[PDB]
């Protein structure tokens, strides 16, 4: 998970043309010089340090607009988005309580993001309401399938994510239209 060729996968997404590119990081440093050579929605992990909420604070100054916060934690959500991320990112394997805020916030405002590594489930969360499906099967054959039925489905803003410019372009051709380089 090295930045300098993380930054490298952007770039090379922006020089195949891709427009939705995202960029995964604990760091709004990195995630500054994502922004600036090519990533849309920057994504803020921080899955180990709890006040992350300090980096989207950073990256709303510097004028980042889509801005992204991953946590189980329904509270630690709540809090980045009081901060300033506009995506806020569920999992499949949350506890009920996750989505239940997230939806609140949503009828109200955010976009909520769900990951799962199946696409039946992908399916119920959009029709749930989620706004975007994030695909992540390490199976790439598993993964670009999971793409092109979410697609045939019509969900829209299916995501995937890879530390490889070239499986994400091969699920932008599938029809994945936010791209995740996982720095």
């Amino acid at each position: 998970m090295d930045k300098d060729e993380a930054w490298k996968q952007v770039e090379q997404l922006r020089r195949e043309g891709a427009t939705r590119i995202a960029y995964r990081s604990d760091d709004w440093r990195d995630l500054k010089e994502a922004w600036k050579k090519g990533a849309d929605i920057l994504i803020v992990d921080a899955t180990d340090k709890d006040e992350a909420w300090k980096q989207v604070e950073q990256l709303r100054r510097e004028g980042a607009t889509e801005i992204a916060y991953r946590s189980d934690d329904w509270r630690d959500l709540k809090e980045a988005w009081k901060k300033g991320a506009d995506i806020l990112i569920v999992d499949a394997t949350d506890k009920d309580e996750a989505w239940k805020q997230v939806e609140q916030l949503r009828r109200e405002a955010t976009r909520i993001a769900y990951r799962s590594d199946d696409w039946r489930d992908l399916k119920e969360a959009w029709k749930k309401g989620a706004d975007i499906l994030i695909v992540d099967a390490t199976d790439k054959d598993e993964a670009w399938k999971q793409v092109e039925q979410l697609r045939r489905e019509g969900a829209t803003e299916i995501a995937y994510r890879s530390d490889d410019w070239r499986d994400l372009k091969e699920a932008w051709k599938k029809g994945a239209d936010i791209l995740i380089v996982d720095a």
